[PDB]
């Protein structure tokens, strides 16, 4: 298991524009297009991202390319973030994957706001961090995915990703 297989497991793969859990226009592997309510705005962002007239539908390769860019960007955002970087550097390889997962889902800003949780991860207080992470809108809105990520931080293994 690796970050790619992990995220592919959590987000799924859709070749036509869809609405995410929050009601936002998305395509491929969790690639947010726009928070705007206009499907037209969404098709426009899509065409711009892909470099061609897609008519709202993309191929597997196109989906994968967007996915590769998004993972890369998430990693680079963590490395450029003064709050995130030190945590990431302190973690083992599995747990790093967990943090990357959160950033991909909720953005750099969102994650950096988890002040107390970040501090506990840095101190390697796994059980305490797992409990604090769960006290969030994140966990309440997408509890199955959050539990999977939280278990990853708690155990430092890929057990939560067995049935993928």
């Amino acid at each position: 298991m690796n970050i790619f297989e992990m995220l592919r497991c959590d987000e799924g793969l859709r070749l036509k524009i869809y609405k995410d859990t929050e009601g936002y226009y998305t395509i491929g592997i969790g690639h947010l297009l726009t928070k705007s309510p206009s499907l037209n705005a969404a098709k426009s962002e899509l065409d711009k991202a892909i470099g061609r007239n897609t008519n709202g539908v993309i191929t597997k390769d196109e989906a994968e390319k967007l996915f590769n860019q998004d993972v890369d960007a998430a990693v680079r955002g963590i490395l450029r973030n003064a709050k995130l970087k030190p945590v990431y550097d302190s973690l083992d390889a599995v747990r790093r994957a967990a943090l990357i997962n959160m950033v991909f889902q909720m953005g750099e800003t969102g994650v950096a706001g988890f002040t107390n949780s970040l501090r506990m991860l840095q101190q390697k207080r796994w059980d305490e961090a797992a409990v604090n992470l769960a006290k969030s809108r994140w966990y309440n809105q997408t509890p199955n995915r959050a539990k999977r990520v939280i278990t990853t931080f708690r155990t430092g293994t890929w057990d939560a990703y067995k049935n993928c």
